[PDB]
């Protein structure tokens, strides 16, 4: 069984286990608050069992948004949200995934990426290409017109500065499954200035962008670097190449 | 055949014989100049053309983007946007709807708006109300400590008040259906300022949302009033409550 194989099957079981949920904003109560703050709702939760129920059985360290970690002293650790984008999922706006990680000795294994209503698979193994449903995806090539970023900025960010340079401007509110859209070349960038995406929301799609030719860089422009955790919050910039990424860091 | 079947048959057949083409970016091409501009491709043009099959042996008036307008001096108009949010479309963002908006005596008679990527038809009558596959639905009791809004925005806005006194910006690139986001509860708001949006996006959800009881509005809040063609562009602002409306329009 696959480290894919595994995700898959997790990502499909949850599927099914919590779609009539989408929108049903009275079908979930809260279960209750996790490590990063966030409030646990009973959707959240079930997700995340469905995967525990998998990675309980082998001998892995869990990394988890809800539950948080689970060290059990492997060279193996993964890294789930088991809900990529709580909102969206239960107001009804179609813009949630799965996000399962996985790490040999802090390192980029293997990251799937699942949105559920599109029933794509975004997924890469480290060094071996990313793609979607098999498809070969990788990164656009820049268009200082045509940028369509994605943003999460904060009060010191001039807005109207990046607004007037960039050509289209989305915002879809998970943003695990938005760097994704950076995986493909849908989006030119997303970056998020306003400390809040912690470890496990960025991990799967960190792995993706990277075996696709994103960069993933931090607020001063330095390559990006982590710790496997369900609390820390930190300063993101995926993007589309130097230029963009330029663009972006000079804004900020 | 009451209109309402009508709308749905066309919906079916074009999410029958475009829903492949979706996110495929290869496949798609430039086909022709819309008379509001825009540049016609080929999925737009695919899907228009079946709109047209159906809605032309009726000899009703109709109104739609790419071909612009064909007048059979009816007391009835066919309001028609065959993909609504096509960049998306062709670009695998989830995000587009089919508007049908159909019109007696240039008064608003049914509105159609079909997520193809949902299965949520999006109808209300003319005093009917507005209704979502079946559920009753309305907008959302106002709260100012929770205000979800999407916009478009041009110069003379002030882009630090706007993110400072709401509590999530969702921009979505498909006016149309945000609408129907903002008459089923989902957002408070969404308004264009940044004069792009025509009849033909609003039309069919413009029925939609007043029943639903949301309250459009033009540039200084006098109540939305458009003509039926597919070119004159035109600000507007659909609202949960007055407060909202008021907030736009004070920060504007
Ligand atoms: O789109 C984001 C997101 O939904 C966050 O949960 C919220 O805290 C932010 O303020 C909002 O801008
Ligand atoms: O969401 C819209 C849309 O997709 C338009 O194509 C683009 O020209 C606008 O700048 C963007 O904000
Ligand atoms: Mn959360
Ligand atoms: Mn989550
Ligand atoms: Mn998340
Ligand atoms: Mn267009
Ligand atoms: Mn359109
Ligand atoms: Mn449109």
């Amino acid at each position: 069984m696959k480290w894919d194989e595994i995700g898959k099957n997790i990502a499909k079981e949850i599927e099914k286990e919590i779609l009539p949920y989408f929108g049903r904003k009275d079908k979930s109560y809260v279960v209750g608050t996790s490590p990063s703050g966030d409030e646990t709702e009973i959707f959240d939760k079930i997700s995340e069992d469905i995967a525990l129920k998998y990675l309980k059985s082998l001998n892995v360290n869990i990394v988890s948004e809800e539950l948080g970690v689970i060290d059990n002293s492997s060279e193996w650790t993964v890294v789930i949200d088991p809900i990529d984008g709580s909102f969206n999922f239960i107001n009804g706006i179609p813009f949630f995934a799965f996000c399962f990680g996985v790490f040999k000795n802090n390192e980029p294994y293997y990251g799937l990426t699942y949105e559920f209503l599109t029933k794509s698979f975004y997924e890469a193994y480290k060094g071996k290409g990313a793609y979607l449903n098999g498809r070969k995806i990788k990164v656009k090539d820049f268009n200082p017109n045509n940028i369509v970023i994605s943003y999460y900025p904060s009060k010191k960010i001039d807005l109207e500065k990046l607004r007037n340079k960039v050509k289209r401007v989305r915002i879809f509110g998970a943003f695990g499954l938005e760097m994704c859209y950076v995986a493909k070349g849908t989006l030119d960038a997303v970056f998020d200035v306003r400390p809040k995406v912690r470890a496990v929301d960025i991990a799967s799609s960190y792995i993706i962008c990277k075996e696709a030719g994103a960069l993933i860089t931090d607020e001063n422009g330095d390559e990006l670097k982590f710790d496997l955790n369900a609390t820390d919050r930190l300063n993101i910039i995926v993007a589309n190449s130097k230029e963009m990424l330029d663009i972006i860091l000079d804004l900020l």
